[PDB]
C-alpha cells in the first residue's frame, strides 16, 4: 500500500471500536509494519491479539503520565526498531467528574491539570523521548475534537486540553519540520467508542451520517504516509463537514 | 490504486508545471480514468497529448466565463461518460493590472468582477451543470491560496476571490452532501507555474522547502478518493505548515 | 463623548430598525458629527428626516453600484467636509431569488455578480473615491455575518460575498494602515430589520438573547473611535457569542 | 465615562509599563471604581502606590497558584464590594527555561503544568471563587497572544497555554452567559513590559506601529463596559492588524 516500508507505533488501542484500532487496520492494509502500546496489564493480552492480526508481535506497556514509562517503552521498542517513522497518538482523558454539567462548576485545578497532562502534554512527551529514533520523512499524528474550537456542553475541560493539543501540533511541527518530521492532527466527528448527540450530528452533517473509525483510519493512514508530504501542523476535519455548517 | 474505478474530469492543465498536471499524474497513477478540458484552441493539441499519456482521449473545450460553453462541454463528456465521479477545478484569473502595487489603488469594479467570476463562480457553475451526472460518493476539488485568509502584498483582489471560493466550498459541500457528494479545497503553498517569494517561503516553512505539484497532486488524489470519505467542506493546507507558523 | 471631533459618513439608513440607524444614534450620542447617504428617491425623505433628528443636514444620494454616483457624492461631501474621519458601510443586496432553497440550484452567474458587487466591492470602491479625504486616524467600518464562515441554509450566495467582503477588510486595512486609516467589520448576529431563526439563536446564544441595533451601534461607535486605535483588519463578532458555541 | 457605576477588580499590575496598568488607568479615566491585587510581598508596595494614584484603597494579596489564596482574597473583597462587575486577568508565567530554543527540547512535563495552571486555569479559578458576587452585566477579561494560533519561535509552551486559555474564554462565556456575565480576551501584539521582534512587527504591522498599553487599555475598558454588551467569548486582536497580514 502507500505505507509500505514505514514503521509506525500505535497507542490507545483499547477495543475493536477504538479509533486507534480503525487506524491500525488501515495502516496495516496499506502495508505499514506496526507496533502497539497498552496503558496497563489489564489490557495486555488483549492488545497482543490485535497486534498478531496486523502482523505485529511488538506490544509494549506505556503509561503517558510517566516519563520513565515512556522512556522504558521506547527502549524496548528500540530493540526491534532502532529507527521507525512516527506514531499515532490516540490518548485522551479527564477525571469523570470533569465532563458533565456546567463547566465553571465542574472544572477543578486537578481536573484541569490531569486532562491537559494526559491529553496534550503526553503527545510532545512522546516525540521528545523518541526524537533521535525517527527517520527522515517521519510523521506524527494525534486526535482532537471540535470542542477545542467551540464551547460544547459537557465537553468542559477536555476542550481546553484539546485547544492545547492543537497548538502543540503547530509547535511540534514547527520545531521538528527541519529534521524531516511532520506533525498533524485529525479532529474527528463523534464516534461511539450521546445516542442523541449522534442522532443530531447525523441530520445536520453535510454528508448526512456520522464518520467512522474506518473514515478516520484512512485519513490517518494518509496523513502518516508520504502522500501527505506537503502537509504539516494541520488539524484536518474528518467529521463530514459538521464544523463548517451552521443552523441546518 | 486508491482511485481505481473513478472517473475524474480535470480542468486547467496548461503545461507540465501546472498544478492540474501534477494532479492528473497522481490520479492516473492511482488508477482513475481521466478526462481533460482546455480553455481555448491555442491549447488543444497540446492538452490532447497530456491526455494520451494518462490513458485518456477525452479532451473537451470549455471556457468557464460562459454557461453555454460549460453545458456544451458536459454534453460531449456525457457521450462517453453518462456518469462520472467529480472534477478538479484548477482555474484562476484576474486582469494583469489587478495584481501589483497597492491593493486599494489597483482594484477596479471590472477587475473585481472578473477575478470573482472566473476564480470562484466558475466552480459552482461547473457543479451546477453536471450535478445530475455525478455518482454517489463523488468528490469535487478546487485550489485556493493563503491570500484568502490573510492580506498578502500584490495578491490583491485575487485574495477576495479566493475567500469567496473557500466559502463556495462550504456552501457547495453543505448543499451537495445529502446526495453523496463531498467538496473541498487545497490551499497550496507557492509553486512556480517570486524567486524571492519562493526563497522566503522555503526558509520560514516548517518542512524547510516549498511544496510541489507532486505534493499537491497526492493530496488532491486522496481528497477525491473514498479514502477521504469523512472529509467535506474543508480547505486543506498543503504548504508545508507555512500558514501555521509566525516569525520564523 | 469618545467621538467628539469626529466627522463620519453613514450609509444604509432605511428605517429606525436599520443597523446603520442604531449606529448613527450611538455615534451621535458619543459626539460624532454625521453625514448621511440614501440610495434613491424612495429613501431620501426617510433619510433627511433622520439626519435632522440626529442634528445633521448633509444628506447625499449614492448608489454604490455606480462609480460615478460614488464620485459625485464625495465631491458633494467635500464641499462641507474637505476631510472627514471615515464612514460606515452598511449595505447589502442579492437578487430576490438567490436566498432560498438549495444553494447550488439558486445561485446564478448574475445573482453571484450582483451580490459580490454590491456587498463587497462597494466597500473598497467607496474607500477609493475618498481615500485622499481621510484624516489620519480615520476608521472605515462594514457589516458582515456568520454566513461568511459557516454554510448557513438559505443565506446562500450572500455567504460567498460576505467572505469576499471580510477579506476586503483585511486587504484594505493592510493597504491603508501606512496613511493612518483602520478598516474593520462587525459580524452581527441576526436582527429583525426568521421568527424561528431568532427563536433558535436566543436559546443557544451565550448571552441568552439576540443582539440589538444598540449593541451593534455601541461596538460600531467603538470601532470608529480612537479607543480602537490598536484594532485593524479585524472581524469583531457581536453576536452574543453565538458563533463560538456548538451543539447547545 | 462609560464605566461609571462599574466596580472592577484588576490583577497583574507590576509596573507603570504593565498592561494591567494601562488598563487600570483607562478604566479609571472612564469612571470605573477599581480594586487591585498583588502577587506577593515584593509587589505590594508598588501596587498600593498605584491604587492610591488611581483613587483606590482596595489592595489585596492573591497568588492564583493557590485556591485558598483566591478564596481569601475574594472574602476580603466582598467586605467592601459584596458584588462587583468583573475583573481583569492579566497574569502570565512559565518557568525561565521554557521560553528559548527548540520547542520540543525546552518543554518539560513540569514547565507545561505550571504554564497552563498559572496562565489558563487561574482565569476560571478566579471566576469560580467569585461567581456568585458578579452583578448581571458583569464582564471578565483576560489577555492572550498570537502565539496561541501560530507557532512562534521561543514562545514555546506559552503558546499551548494561551490556546488553552482562549478556549477557556469560550467555555466560560458559554457557561456564564445565562446569568449575565460576558467573558472575552484581548490578543495583544508585543509590548516592552525582543528589540528586533518589535522592530520586525512595526514595519509589517498594518498600522505601521506596535500597539501601546494605551491601545490595549482602551479596548479593555470597552470590553468590560456595557458598550460591548453584544460581544462574548471573543478573542479581539489588538495588534494593529499584525496577525491578518502575511509576507509583508
Ligand atoms: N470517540 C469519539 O467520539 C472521539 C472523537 C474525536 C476525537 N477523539 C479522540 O481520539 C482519541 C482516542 O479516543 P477513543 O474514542 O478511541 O477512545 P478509547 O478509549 O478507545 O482510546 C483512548 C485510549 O486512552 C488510553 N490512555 C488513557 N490514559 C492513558 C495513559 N495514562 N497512558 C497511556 N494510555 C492511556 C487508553 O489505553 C485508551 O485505549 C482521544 O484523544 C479522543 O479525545 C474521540
Ligand atoms: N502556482 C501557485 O503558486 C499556486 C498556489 C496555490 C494555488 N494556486 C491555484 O491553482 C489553480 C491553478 O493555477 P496554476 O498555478 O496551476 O496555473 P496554470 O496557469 O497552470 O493553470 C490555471 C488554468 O486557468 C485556466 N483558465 C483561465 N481562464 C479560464 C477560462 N476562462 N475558462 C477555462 N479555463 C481557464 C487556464 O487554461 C489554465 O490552465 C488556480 O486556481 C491558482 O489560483 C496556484
Ligand atoms: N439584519 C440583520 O440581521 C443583519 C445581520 C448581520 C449583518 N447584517 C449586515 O448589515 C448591513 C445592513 O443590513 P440591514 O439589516 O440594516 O438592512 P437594511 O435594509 O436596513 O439596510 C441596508 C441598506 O442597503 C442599501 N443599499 C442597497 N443597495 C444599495 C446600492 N446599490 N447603493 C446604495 N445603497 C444601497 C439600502 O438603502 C439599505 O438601506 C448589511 O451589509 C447586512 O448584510 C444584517
Ligand atoms: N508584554 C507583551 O508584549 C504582551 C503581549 C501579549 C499578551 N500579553 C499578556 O498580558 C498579560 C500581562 O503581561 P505583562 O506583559 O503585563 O507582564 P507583567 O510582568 O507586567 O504582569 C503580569 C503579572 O503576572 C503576575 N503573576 C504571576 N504569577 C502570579 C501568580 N501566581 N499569582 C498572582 N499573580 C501572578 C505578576 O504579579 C505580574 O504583575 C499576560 O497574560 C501576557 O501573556 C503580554
Amino acid at each position: 500500500g502507500f505505507l509500505s516500508g514505514k514503521r509506525i507505533l500505535v497507542t490507545g488501542v483499547a477495543s475493536k471500536l477504538s479509533i486507534a484500532y480503525g487506524i491500525a487496520q488501515a495502516m496495516h492494509r496499506e502495508g505499514a509494519e506496526l507496533a502497539f502500546t497498552y496503558q496497563n496489564d489489564k489490557l495486555k493480552g488483549r492488545v497482543e491479539e490485535f497486534a498478531a492480526q496486523l502482523g505485529s508481535d511488538i506490544v509494549l506497556q506505556c503509561d503517558v503520565a510517566e516519563d520513565a514509562s515512556i522512556d522504558t517503552m521506547f527502549a524496548e521498542l528500540g530493540k526491534v526498531w532502532p529507527k521507525f517513522d512516527g506514531f499515532v497518538h490516540s490518548i485522551g482523558f479527564a477525571p469523570g467528574d470533569q465532563l458533565d454539567g456546567d463547566y465553571v462548576n465542574a472544572v477543578t485545578r486537578e481536573g484541569f491539570k490531569i486532562a491537559h497532562d494526559i491529553s496534550s502534554y503526553s503527545f510532545v512527551a512522546m516525540a521528545k523521548a523518541c526524537r533521535s529514533m525517527l527517520n527522515p520523512g517521519s510523521a506524527l499524528l494525534t486526535l482532537s475534537y471540535l470542542g477545542a474550537e467551540r464551547a460544547i456542553p459537557n465537553y468542559n475541560v477536555m476542550g481546553l486540553a484539546k485547544a492545547s493539543l492543537e497548538a502543540n501540533v503547530r509547535y511540534m511541527a514547527n520545531a521538528m519540520g527541519p529534521e524531516g518530521v511532520r506533525v498533524n492532527a485529525i479532529s474527528a466527528g463523534p464516534i461511539r467508542t450521546f445516542r442523541k448527540m449522534l442522532a443530531h450530528c447525523e441530520a445536520v452533517t453535510p454528508i448526512r451520517r456520522t464518520v467512522t473509525i474506518e473514515d478516520v483510519g484512512n485519513s490517518a493512514a494518509f496523513l502518516c504516509s508520504d502522500l501527505s508530504a506537503g502537509i504539516s501542523g494541520e488539524v484536518v476535519h474528518v467529521d463530514g463537514g459538521f464544523s463548517i455548517a451552521a443552523m441546518n
